[PDB]
């Protein structure tokens, strides 16, 4: 249902290429975020408040397969890491990832250690 990562009280930072931050999440898959060289790409939504988070996608515009991992935080200081894919090699338009029942969050944040790294999307479905 509702994707959170587009509602107005969500803010959205990234680790670089701030003028394409918006294109995470306009809605248009086409439009791209394409981090520059710095060590560690990240994204981190903060959603305003500790809300139900049910299922995220990442759409994956670049060549190669997406590397990547996903935090969750209530305060912005501890993180729980809820996916590691920081290994993967699948090659996949979209890497959608259901979230255990009942997780919850403010803060959610994605690093992308891959190569040719260019998101066309970030959507955080609450239920
Ligand atoms: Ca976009």
């Amino acid at each position: 249902s509702e994707n959170l990562a587009m509602k107005d009280e969500t803010k959205v930072e990234v680790t670089s290429n701030n003028s394409e931050a918006n294109n995470l999440r306009d809605g248009n898959e086409n439009t791209l975020w394409v981090p520059g060289q710095e060590e560690e790409k990240s994204v981190t939504f903060d959603l305003s408040k500790e809300k139900d988070i049910s299922a995220i996608d990442i759409v994956s515009k670049g060549n190669s397969p997406l590397k990547y991992s996903i935090e969750i935080s209530n305060d912005g200081t501890e993180w729980t890491k809820i996916v590691d894919e920081n290994n993967n090699e699948e090659n996949k338009a979209v890497y959608s990832n259901i979230l255990k029942s009942g997780k919850i969050g403010r803060f959610v944040r994605f690093n992308f250690n891959s190569e040719n790294v260019k998101i066309g999307e970030i959507k955080i479905y609450k239920g």
